[PDB]
């Protein structure tokens, strides 16, 4: 078959929604497991599968045996593997604040892990690999997130009501600069004992006297992370509620967090992470600070502005690792073509894909893999298809 309908894995992480994949897509969940992520890709922990001949095979194995034909020459020579993972994320609980280092620093972190030979999966297993981890999130339902530092004057206004929480806050307020923001960020994560309990007590009190956002987001997070220094983060970081159809790119060296809702996510392949709060786990504050860019990002610059050409809505991505587009479907076919492998996912409506004599229908939530050698395919029906591919 030219077009390969995908059999995808669902990670039942404890923070997933018990209902979102079922309500959206009709995916069965009789046992009422938390269904956190639906994976579309070739990840070695749980590759998607394809059907041949009759059997099913791992997409990862099938790509390994036929890299040029499947990935396209450009991807096969640049990356040697499918260079992204594509997911539906269903966050029923807020997730950790994370930073991903850039490519060069990821290569260093990786070597350090290896040299001062940390196991693989241990405490500071923060650099599992030498790859960066750029990502784009695309909201399927209203999606609450934190992303990037606020304008410094915005941080000032938000911290005034909690000036007594911590001397690092007063220190920043006296001179609101990137240096003192860095110090504040590290002091907050490093708070212990009575210092931390004083600070959390002042924040918690401010929630009674301060209404609206980001105070309301703090309240929402505090249900899951009552004792976490990351409760201050919404005062430093932009809180964004994406409407369905909006997207945001997660830059290197930039703190962010997924807090609530359902989204598509596409990312480069890396299992690396530097956590920056909302976690009981491993935080290396010096390493974190060394890989954070303490520069504000204005609210108007957070969303990716897409570009519409005929039926295609492209979301320009500033890395080569992946590209992402939405495609409107109609009765008249449209040709969807690319130089690379592509994964097509039915967002809503119903997609009929055609390649010569083959026709493959996708209902919402279903996806197909299109080998590079099988491009273009023609798409018709109703609704929208999302595509992940490579523009190399």
């Amino acid at each position: 078959a030219s077009m390969q309908k995908l059999i995808n894995s669902v990670q039942n992480y404890a923070w997933g929604s018990k209902t979102a994949l079922t309500e959206l897509y009709g995916i069965a969940n009789p046992q009422q497991q938390p269904m956190a992520e639906l994976w579309m890709g070739a990840h070695p922990k749980s590759s998607s599968r394809i059907t041949t001949n009759g059997e099913t095979v791992s997409l990862r194995d099938a790509i390994e045996k036929n890299k040029t034909a499947m990935l396209g020459e450009a991807v096969a020579n640049r990356f040697g593997e499918l260079p992204f993972l594509f997911k539906v994320l269903c966050a029923a609980q807020p997730l950790s604040i994370q930073v991903h280092p850039n490519k060069r620093n990821s290569e260093i972190g990786f070597a350090k892990e290896n040299a001062a030979g940390i196991p693989m999966d241990a405490a500071e297993r923060n650099y599992k690999d030498p790859n960066h981890k750029p990502a784009l999130v695309f909201a399927l339902t209203p999606f609450l997130a934190m992303n990037a530092f606020r304008e410094f004057s915005d941080i000032v206004s938000l911290l005034q009501p909690v000036a007594g929480a911590h001397s690092a806050i007063a220190h920043f307020l006296q001179v609101p600069n990137a240096e003192r923001l860095s110090q504040l960020f590290a002091s907050l994560l490093n708070m212990q004992g009575e210092e931390k309990s004083r600070a959390l007590a002042v924040l918690k009190a401010a929630l009674n006297s301060q209404q609206g956002e980001p105070w309301q987001t703090i309240r929402v997070i505090s249900e899951y992370y009552p004792d976490d220094s990351g409760l201050f983060s919404p005062l430093l970081l932009n809180v964004v509620k994406l409407n369905p159809g909006e997207a945001m790119f997660l830059f290197a060296e930039t703190p962010h967090a997924y807090l609530q809702g359902v989204a598509l996510e596409v990312m480069a392949n890396s299992d690396n992470v530097l956590r920056a709060g909302l976690t009981p786990k491993y935080i290396d504050i010096p390493e974190l600070v060394a890989n954070v860019k303490f520069e504000p990002k204005p609210a108007g610059e957070l969303l990716t502005a897409p570009v519409k050409s005929g039926a295609e809505l492209d979301f320009p991505i500033p890395v080569d690792d992946f590209a992402f587009s939405l495609h409107d479907l109609a009765l008249q076919e449209t040709s969807i073509g690319q130089h690379s492998a592509a994964i097509l996912f039915c967002v809503e409506g119903e997609a009929v894909l055609r390649k010569d004599e083959q026709r493959l229908v996708l209902k919402p939530g279903e996806s197909a893999f299109i080998g590079a050698d099988e491009s273009p395919v023609n798409a018709s029906g109703t609704g929208r298809l999302a595509r992940v591919y490579n523009k190399l």
